[PDB]
DNA sequence: CTTAT
DNA sequence: AAAATAAG
DNA sequence: CTTAT
DNA sequence: AAAATAAG
């Protein structure tokens, strides 16, 4: 099957990802920023017990590490952990938003290509390492001491754009090696389009091989492979339409 | 004094006015209007006793008369009577508003004329007769039966413009006979301006003589006569300014 | 929990 | 202007 | 009183 | 959206 032929490429089989070609990201602060330390509002035991195994899993994976940081933002109860990074986001320098909106992205899909594969990357932001100089920015309290992220975190205002740009760099060669394929990227949502069933097959094989080699991981459960009809970015792609 | 020389011209001395050159006004209705009869909400005895002598005075003056009309609008308590004519106003055809705003009106006042007389006409709208065909429009209940107005009423949406235009017609000749005077009209508020004190005197004498002959009445108590400084339309007119 | 709309 | 919502 | 803003 | 206001 597709699952057995590409064990590195699927999240179910290849382990947590890590984008090995991408240098750890440095997050520039605005020119006047200083750290902000917001104390953790006490969490109920129910929420803490809900969050705890997620925290432990992330620590086992090296995605969280202990630290001491002059930055601190609160975790809130849902259970799965969500960090209120609004005060960090305010102090981080803005970048240009380069992620295209889905409407315009879909305009680049010609009627000559109607064999589609749709892949979504699992834990996409976590595949991008954070430079140790920027890791203390995202610290939170866990009960005593702080933890922080060694990967690009959820809730950080620039993660979608940074991820989109990093994947574009990692897939630049794939595009050059397959000039007859159409590859649409929307952060962690990918659409490959081909003229024939066969070229979609051989293209999807190359793309999964490439993704897994680069350290990204696609969801086997949700993958729509080599179909004439697929759902992508909330559209149903059926017969040139939408 | 000015009071004794022009007894017909002042409200204090010449009786209620009546514009004898002005034909009784016909009030055209909108093309689709039919009469509206709003019942009188009961008035307290206190309000009725407050209103009663005003009603009796107006009846003595012929400004109110008994009638039976398919139109009826309510009187409200203040005591002095005020009629809610909003439903009548909605059914009466609109006219172009020709009363200038005071700012632009004052632009027509050159610096060569700095001797001023300010007159305000008392009970101005009541000087204009209503044609009997239009009198039933303004009927109200008085406790049993209806009364209505034989003169242009307060609260009617077109009274200011109709009065301004009627007075302009009645003073057209005065303007032609005194081309060196400036006469500003704002409904019932008049300003005469002249170059010298003497010409303001002889002009103010002619204007009062003319007003009284036409059936209008100026307030002697409030009159500012032949002064280099006067209050007009909320401005203080002092030394070319304002 | 707080806080932007 | 403030509670009702959505969101970090 | 009702009702427009 | 509704009470608070001004107005006929």
């Amino acid at each position: 099957t597709w699952l057995s032929d590409f064990p590195q490429a699927w999240a179910e089989t290849g382990g947590m990802g890590l984008a090995v070609r991408q240098a750890p990201l440095i997050i520039p602060l605005k020119a006047t920023s200083t750290p902000v330390s917001i104390k953790q509002y006490p969490m109920s035991q129910e929420a803490r017990l809900g969050i705890k195994p997620h925290i432990q899993r992330l620590l086992d994976q090296g995605i969280l590490v202990p630290c001491q940081s002059p930055w601190n933002t609160p975790l809130l109860p849902v259970y799965r952990p969500v960090q209120d990074l609004r005060e960090v986001n305010k102090r981080v320098e803005d970048i240009h938003p380069t992620v295209p909106n889905p409407y315009n992205l879909l305009s680049g899909l010609p009627p000559s290509h109607q064999w589609y594969t749709v892949l979504d990357l699992k834990d996409a932001f976590f595949c991008l390492r954070l430079h140790p100089t920027s890791q203390p920015l995202f610290a939170f309290e866990w009960r005593s001491g702080q933890l922080t992220w060694t990967r690009l975190p959820q809730g950080f205002k620039n993660s979608p754009t940074l991820f989109d740009e990093a994947l574009h760099r990692d897939l630049a060669d794939f595009r050059i090696q397959h000039p007859d394929l159409i590859l649409l990227q929307y952060v962690d949502d990918l659409l490959l389009a081909a003229t024939s069933e066969l070229d979609c097959q051989q293209g999807t094989r190359a793309l999964l091989q490439t993704l897994g080699n680069l350290g990204y991981r696609a969801s086997a459960k949700k993958a729509q492979i080599c179909q004439k009809q697929v759902k992508y970015l909330g559209y149903l792609l059926k017969e040139g339409q939408r």
